[PDB]
RNA sequence: UUUU
């Protein structure tokens, strides 16, 4: 490394554009950003940063700070006690106190004055928030881990920084991308980006549809290049497109075996959401009497290593790679990953899963980038006939099936992952509720409610409409008194036994595990009940099996004896709520993406589909395309 | 409050 050698030049230009009265105590690197500590308060920053080509954060010296047990009631006083301040956390690792007030306007300073007045008394960065409608165990837990681990996090960030700046901006000699999983297949997405100077992992999923076979369930750990990057400790960073297990599922496995301790970049909502899905994942395994892939301490490590980034925020993550995340419109926090390699040498955009039309919760994926030579895109519906049903026709079909089900005295089972389709279908029923249509109750089972809480904590990540409809008003469609969160194992049993028709939405989305499987098993026989698939059912899942028509499904239970569930209930498939761009959308994304890429690489789709989309794009746009296999490596330059 |  030669970082402090570089800081020696940074410090020579910083202490050259700011009054010595600022008594600059220290200037170090914290993750991507540069930290300039000073022992005194107070347009300059904007200039300092535009010159240094970095993200600078200037805070008071960590010495002029007050303990969280003394600076708590010291602030609670210097604030108009009207704005109900539900909570008030502490972040000493970055000097910044969080004021989770119910009324932010009366706590920040009616005239932007109670902003600096308050900070003084304790010398902590005053940041106001609006007590979200729902409380999240997950968010609270993360906050707990971050504040009670300030020591490590500080150590970790300083290291990452010395790493990211082990040398000045570099122009790479070559660039290659290798598929470790998720190429010509759905699941276990994992793409390794290489240059002669760096290595970054884009996603690292698992395929729950096949944990039975680790060679089909995990990314290729058996790739020479990947083993070489892990063992030598050369992985600069891991980036996650979105929270689903098939993109971040194996991430904690990495810590369980001490294979990595570098930074993980992702949007805040994805950090919170993935942590949720991971705990949910190991617990479902255990409830099944199976040894879990990892444990809470491992997930605790993920948290401790994650460096969040909001959309549009450009950050240097290595000497020759610059990251920027953009909206993918797939699920809360979903991002298209953009890599600016070299200083104008080459640019890659990895799509992850994306939707290119509006939905209740999100806006179509970003299709504009400053530069874009190579585009890696998903192909879940890459087939030529993979046109999803129009959103409104689906919506109407969903209400239809429910009526023809409630009428004949039955229940409607809607399997869906805690994150994604669940909230989308919720909205559909919630708007339909406000106009008199939701008679029977709607039960949410499987951490779907916990996930819904996280949504309400991130209004800025939802569509502008749903966003304003959140904080600006005292309204919230998620709070709707029409959803009844299934509290425990018992309540679940009651619901099943009861005779009151009802709508049941529960994870997992593919009947691969969790609350959804119990309902399935118990409702299958009765033809009064109905099951509606509103998500892609992957090959190898009990879901696709049921969705395919199989009427007698063998299932292995305890003490090794198999069970044969008799499927009589009605089987319906409504794909119009999909979080995936359909065939038309994918093609249309290519047409609109700008700048037009030199080459497109189709991935994340059944083999035929990746092939089909790739062949189709080339034929219609004349763009160089390819549908690589895992372990294929494409030299981009 | 960095860039091609
Ligand atoms: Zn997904
Ligand atoms: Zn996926």
């Amino acid at each position: 490394t030669q970082v402090d050698q570089i800081l020696r030049d940074i410090r020579a230009v910083v202490n050259q554009m700011v009054p010595k009265e600022a008594k600059i105590t220290e200037i170090e690197f914290e993750g991507p950003e540069l930290v300039i500590y000073v022992k005194n308060p107070e347009e300059l920053i904007k200039d300092l940063a535009k010159v240094l080509k970095k993200r600078i954060s200037v805070r008071p010296d960590p010495e002029v700070l007050l303990p969280p047990e003394e600076a708590e009631k010291l602030i609670f006083e210097i604030v108009p006690k009207e704005a109900e301040i539900t909570n008030i956390a502490f972040d000493p690792s970055v000097g910044e106190v969080l004021i989770e007030a119910k009324k932010p306007g009366l706590v920040i300073g009616k005239n932007g004055e109670t902003l600096r007045l308050i900070t003084q008394k304790v010398k902590w960065a005053p940041k106001v928030v609006r007590t979200p409608p729902l409380q999240s165990q997950t968010i609270y837990s993360i906050r707990q881990i971050l504040q009670t681990e300030s020591k490590d996090r500080r150590k970790f960030l300083r290291q990452v920084g010395r790493n990211i700046y082990r040398k000045p901006e570099y122009k790479s000699r070559w660039i290659r991308i290798t598929g470790l999983g998720g190429f010509r297949e759905v699941g276990r997405s994992a793409l390794l980006v290489q240059t002669d100077e760096s290595f970054v992992l884009v996603d690292f999923g698992v395929n729950v549809a096949m944990l039975n076979d680790p060679y089909k369930a995990f990314p290729h750990f058996d790739a020479p290049e990947f083993q070489y990057v892990l063992r030598e400790g050369l992985l600069d960073a891991i980036i996650i497109t979105h929270a689903h297990l098939d993109h971040c599922g194996m991430l904690p496995y990495l810590f369980r075996y001490n294979l990595f301790d570098g930074p993980i970049y992702t949007t805040p909502p994805t950090r919170d959401l993935m942590v949720l899905l991971q705990k949910d994942f190991i617990e479902i395994q255990q409830s099944n009497g199976q040894d879990p892939l990892y444990r809470p301490r491992d997930i605790k490590e993920v948290i401790k290593h994650t460096i969040t980034l909001d959309y549009g925020e450009v950050r240097d993550i290595s000497p020759d790679i610059r990251l920027t995340l953009h909206n993918a419109g797939h699920i809360l926090g979903s991002a298209i990953v953009h890599l600016h390699i070299g200083n104008g040498l080459h640019n890659i955009a990895i799509t992850g899963d994306f939707k290119f039309i509006p939905t209740r919760l999100l806006e179509p994926a970003n299709a504009k980038f400053p530069r874009l030579e190579t585009l890696v895109m998903e192909s879940t519906y890459g087939g030529a006939n993979d046109i999803q049903m129009p959103r409104e026709e689906a919506e109407k079909r969903l209400i239809e099936v429910i009526h023809n089900t409630i009428k004949r005295g039955g229940k409607v089972l809607i399997p869906a992952m805690a994150v994604g389709r669940a909230q989308e279908v919720m909205m559909v029923l919630e708007e339909y509720a406000r106009i008199g249509g939701i008679e029977v109750p709607i039960y949410l089972d499987g951490m779907i409610w916990e996930a819904t809480a996280i949504h309400t904590a991130y209004p800025e990540y939802l569509s502008r409409r749903l966003r304003e409809q959140i904080f600006k008003e005292g309204y919230n469609p998620f709070l709707s008194e029409i959803f009844h969160p299934v509290a425990n194992s018992r309540e679940r049993q009651d619901i099943i036994d009861s005779n009151e028709p009802a709508i049941i939405i529960a994870s997992s989305g593919m009947l691969v595990g969790g609350p959804s499987v119990e309902y399935f098993k118990q409702l299958a026989p009765d033809p009064k009940n109905s099951i509606i698939f509103v998500s892609y059912q992957a090959e190898g899942t009990l879901g696709r099996q049921v969705q395919s028509g199989i009427r007698e499904i063998p299932m292995v239970g305890e003490e090794g004896r198999t069970e044969v569930i008799k499927v009589n209930m009605e089987v319906h498939t409504i794909d119009g709520f999909s979080g995936h761009a359909d065939r038309r959308e994918l093609m249309n994304y290519v047409a609109k993406v700008r700048p037009r890429p030199e080459r497109i690489i189709t991935v994340h789709g059944e083999p035929q589909k990746c092939l089909d989309l790739a062949t189709s794009i080339h034929r219609k746009f004349g763009i160089s395309t390819r549908a690589p296999n895992n372990l294929d490596t494409i030299r981009l330059r």
